């Protein structure tokens, strides 16, 4: 058997305390926001969250933020939550920015299975990181980012799991498929194996653990 | 300098003895054919060739190799060109075998401005032979450097006239890859189409990294 098919309710199974979990969407755009809502619904904690952004406060991985079930938020931006800001501040939830660059680098890594890399990039910056001195440039050595799960929306997936996007909502969604040990899709629209054009598919079927089958209607 | 537009004829002037040629291809599929003509019809030598593999001695970079026309190949298979193994052993030809998933992130880092990176891949293996490893998190991994060319022949399926280009599954491999690591690009395209007939959301290669394109079409 073993099917990828399931269903929102299905999503509950998948979510712990203190888990790691990554999130599709750049500013809210692109964000598995049904998955998102099943994940608050479930009442999970202690949360370590990696995305993007913290978008807004109702929209992206923000509602997770004000409802208090985030521990610690990895992200590249936090400027349009002010939630985000004020939990830091009053010590009640870790955040660590991350420059974007860096950041889809680090995922990127850690979805390719390697230990780290070097970027010239934060080099002065603000660190607790080390360098490398190679040839005749220095570099910092930043490390992979991986995830227990990660919550992905899709444009269109076919019943293995092939994902297509749309150029907006695409952003981190491909890049978080492969780092994460569970992957859980969000399909604008699922269709059988062999409708999808092969030649334009970003994600493989193969890194696709679970498929949302029911449409918001 | 108003136009990317050009012919196999032109490409001629972009071959010099001695440069670093990034080709693509996977056994011979899906490399940049009418270009790979004209770079062993140039009689250029002294090339370094970076490309997956060595193909075929009749296909692929193949040809090129049987020449005498390249001094040194970095690929991550050799095995079905005879020839190479032979230059390799004789000494006529040095060959650098890289594993591929090695060699397809050095080529990403080299596109994107990275120093290097860490992995698992051939640690405690006759890869480690010459390059430093590095031990953290109880881990030792092997440091590997970024790769560039001066120049990548790139053979895509659709192309508008401002470069961006799309594929076909079945010949893409090494293709998008090699187009952000090289100095100058150049483009063999299946079909050339005017822009705005590509759909925005199946380019892969944006136009930018892209220098020149082929305008003629078929062998
Ligand atoms: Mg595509
Ligand atoms: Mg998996
Ligand atoms: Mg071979
Ligand atoms: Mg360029």
């Amino acid at each position: 058997m073993k099917t990828k098919l399931m269903t929102l309710q299905d999503a509950t199974g998948f979510f712990r305390d203190g888990m790691t979990i990554m999130v599709g969407g750049f500013m809210g755009i692109g964000t598995p926001s049904r998955l998102v809502e099943a994940l608050l619904e479930s009442g999970v904690r202690d949360l370590t969250l990696i995305a993007n952004d913290t978008a807004f406060v109702d929209t992206g991985i923000g509602p997770l933020i004000v409802n208090g079930r985030v521990r610690k938020v990895i992200a590249s931006h936090i400027g349009t939550n002010p939630e985000t800001g004020r939990r830091m501040i009053s010590g009640e939830m870790d955040v660590v920015l991350v420059p974007q660059g860096t950041l889809i680098e680090q995922i990127r890594c850690g979805g390719a299975g390697l230990g780290g890399f070097l970027t010239p990039t934060g080099v002065g910056t603000v660190e607790g990181k080390q360098t490398l001195t190679l040839d005749g440039k220095t570099w910092l050595l930043e490390r992979p980012l991986r995830a227990d799960l990660a919550l992905i929306r899709a444009h269109r997936c076919d019943t293995l799991g092939n994902l297509t996007y749309q150029l907006s909502a695409r952003n981190f969604n491909p890049l978080i498929a492969l780092a994460a040990d569970i992957t859980l899709v969000e399909p604008d629209e699922l269709v059988e194996t062999g409708e999808l054009q092969p030649d334009h598919i970003v994600t493989p079927g193969a890194v696709i653990d679970h498929i949302i089958v029911s449409q918001e209607s």
